């Protein structure tokens, strides 16, 4: 049900990436790969201790002794990130538009596409119901704000991976919370003190983690 899947290319490879840094309030564990690029590895500042794949940068700048002066593969993954983001922002029809005036916190949502026009608040905590093959992409044309200990909650089947977050504002996560998804920011992603994400975080500009968990989203049904 809903449209289909967005690709990520080699974006789908990384459960951090983005343009202009990463930045960190230790501890965070990051199950998975991080990048970015074009900048300098110097901006990429988690420890290496807190990453359990790999960290690519374009140089050599970045954290020793683990990093990886990959610039060509972070060239990849940031264009496959740009295209992901506008495939997603691209689809239609539109199932609903300005659903809760954009505040989803209360409702379960069934796969399809949902439209905003405004900013998008999580307010409370929010349910995505469907099976393992049904997608949602959200379309978030200002920023997405999720609220200190709320929650987006997976039934029916629902996965991760499966939910994408098209955000042309920045997202910001607030504190203690969990959420579920592929984020697709333009601009930056910041994820506040104990929070955890399922999903992967692929922002235009950079990321800020403070003392999180973040876990790439499963293939099938797992990690929760």
């Amino acid at each position: 049900a809903g449209p289909y899947a967005v690709e990520l290319g080699e974006a789908g490879t990384f459960t951090i990436l983005s343009k202009s840094g990463i930045t960190d309030v230790y501890p965070s564990t990051v199950t998975g790969n991080v990048g970015t690029s074009p900048i300098t590895g110097a901006a990429l500042l988690l420890n290496c201790d807190e990453v359990t794949g790999a960290m690519y940068t374009v140089d050599s700048a970045g954290p020793l002794p683990c990093s990886i002066n990959s610039p060509y593969l972070l060239e990849l993954a940031v264009s496959d990130m740009g295209i992901a983001y506008n495939d997603a922002a691209g689809r239609v029809p539109a199932d609903h538009t300005e659903l809760g005036t954009g505040e989803i916190g209360g409702l379960t949502l069934e796969p399809g596409v949902y439209k905003w026009s405004s900013d998008v608040n999580i307010s409370t905590d929010v349910t995505f119901n469907g099976t393992m093959d049904d997608v949602w992409i959200m379309q978030i044309s200002g920023n997405l704000n999720q609220a200190n200990a709320k929650r987006v909650t997976l039934t029916g089947g629902a996965l991760a991976k499966n939910i994408f977050w098209q955000v042309a504002g920045y997202t910001a996560l607030g504190t203690y919370a969990s959420f579920e998804g592929i984020v697709l920011s333009k601009t930056l992603i910041s994820v506040n003190t104990g929070t955890t994400v399922n999903g992967r975080l692929l922002a235009q500009t950079a990321v800020t983690l403070q003392k999180n968990t973040i876990n790439a989203p499963t293939e099938q049904y797992e990690e929760a």
